[PDB]
């Protein structure tokens, strides 16, 4: 019976995805078939409604020198972050000597636009290989985790930040109270801490269980974020839904009572209450839907094999580790996975050990089917792979249901 990392309440489990490997560890084929594994299960705190995993993976096992995800590998995301940076430069970063700190800046996808605007900034990026990619672009980066002590150190030497921003990173951090204390130490009194992460309501609506894996400790909602803010001295003052990464919300927190919440905050809270989003029964219904997607996906993949059809995967997502390991999908059913990330290529996916090959290798003669693990990138990918579909190749999707098109 684990304690909520937000409030210390009791977390009741509703979904057990079993034994899983580290999602972003890609092994060379000659490596020992030994892997770290942990139990992936999700529950909901009884007191603040925060949905969260019940076993933490230690941060240094996930985030370190060879972390492989490079944010800038998607054109949609590069545009998405450039626009956000422009929005901040026009609103929160006006005035003299503004300062923005990004938590989890990766390869500098967002902070490049800030640096090109001449605005003082600091990225925190504890994964040193992508940190170096950002530094190559002229971005100032500390290769450290953001937490209370490193935030204090930055406030000491650099002064208060007008904006603290985190995308697809807050939800990865079980030590969220320490981060919030770091934000309290570092943020200007009239500043904002803005984060965007996969949204519980989209996960439940689309049965997108592959959004649950080691790096995604929290599945935030407006309800839980509002409670988390309030308990830590802040206030949820804006929310915006975003289509990226399968559906997100961007949450804006301010010091309590410094700004009046937008109507959007109340409207999203009322819709979550109306739709019973975080009620344990709704969350168990989702868990039941997850098993149905497993069973239909494996039935399909086995029928394809019996029918002599070839099947590959597209995108060696961290997400797909949950899919292949919960569903038991290995190279006998999905022969290769195609991906543009050099440090994932010529390696095997975690747990299931499917070989990953460069996306340039996905070409005539094409396979019959491609299981689309990077389904959040469907539009971008399929635009680049029209020749596959024109040839008669078909995509297998498992969100929001198993279907082929
Ligand atoms: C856009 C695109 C991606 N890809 C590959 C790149 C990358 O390995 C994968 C896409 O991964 P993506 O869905 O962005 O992210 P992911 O599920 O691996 O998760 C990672 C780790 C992290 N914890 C997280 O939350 C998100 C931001 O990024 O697909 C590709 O081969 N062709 C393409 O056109
Ligand atoms: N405490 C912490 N502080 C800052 N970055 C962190 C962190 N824990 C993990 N990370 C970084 O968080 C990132 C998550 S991936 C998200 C990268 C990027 N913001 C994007 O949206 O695409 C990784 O690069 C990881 O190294
Ligand atoms: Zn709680």
């Amino acid at each position: 019976p684990t304690a909520c990392r937000v409030c210390g309440g009791g977390v009741q489990e509703f979904l057990d995805l079993g034994r899983q490997p580290l999602s972003d560890r890609f092994r060379k084929p000659d490596e020992l078939d030994d892997e770290f594994t942990y139990r992936l299960a999700v529950g909901r705190c009884d007191s603040c409604e925060m949905v969260q995993l019940t076993e933490e993976v230690p941060r240094d096992l996930m985030f370190h020198e060879v972390y492989p995800y490079h944010s800038s590998g998607s054109s949609v995301m590069r545009e998405h972050f450039a626009m956000l940076a422009r929005d901040f430069l026009a609103t929160e970063l006006t005035g003299p000597d503004p300062f923005i700190v990004e938590i989890g800046c990766n390869d500098g996808i967002m902070l490049r636009t800030i640096q090109e605007a001449g605005v003082r900034h600091l990225g925190f990026e504890p994964s040193s290989g992508v940190a170096a990619k950002a530094r190559e672009k002229g971005i100032r980066v500390r290769t450290d985790f953001f937490e209370k002590a490193t935030a204090d150190d930055v406030r000491r030497t650099e002064g208060p930040a007008n904006v603290i921003y985190a995308a697809n990173t807050l939800c990865h951090i079980p030590y969220v109270q320490s981060v919030l204390e770091g934000v309290d130490a570092l943020l200007a009194p009239d500043g904002v801490f803005v984060f965007e992460d996969p949204y519980l309501g989209d996960i439940v609506a689309k049965t997108s269980f592959d959004q649950i894996y080691d790096e995604h400790f929290f599945l935030f909602s407006a309800t839980s974020v509002q409670g988390m803010a309030q308990r830590c001295g802040f206030e949820l003052v804006d929310v915006q839904r975003l289509p990226v990464h399968g559906g997100e919300v961007r949450y804006t927190l301010a010091r309590q009572g410094s700004r009046t919440p937008s109507a959007a905050v109340a409207q999203l809270l009322a819709a979550e209450r109306e739709q019973e989003l975080s009620d344990m029964a709704t969350l168990r219904a989702f868990a039941g839907n997850v098993v149905k997607i497993r069973d239909e996906l494996t039935a399909l993949l086995h029928r394809l094999r019996a029918e002599g059809r070839s099947v590959v995967g597209y995108g060696a997502t961290a997400k797909s580790a949950t899919v292949t390991n919960f569903c038991g999908i290995g190279p006998d059913l999905v022969h290769s996975v195609y991906d543009t990330t050099p440090d994932k290529q010529n390696r095997l996916t975690p747990g299931a050990h499917i070989p990953v090959r460069p996306a340039s290798a996905f070409s005539d003669p094409y396979p019959d089917y491609a299981l689309l693990f990077a389904w959040n990138h469907a539009e971008e990918i399929m635009a680049k792979e029209q020749e596959f579909h024109q040839a008669g190749g078909r995509w297998i999707l498992y969100v929001p249901e198993v279907h082929i098109r």
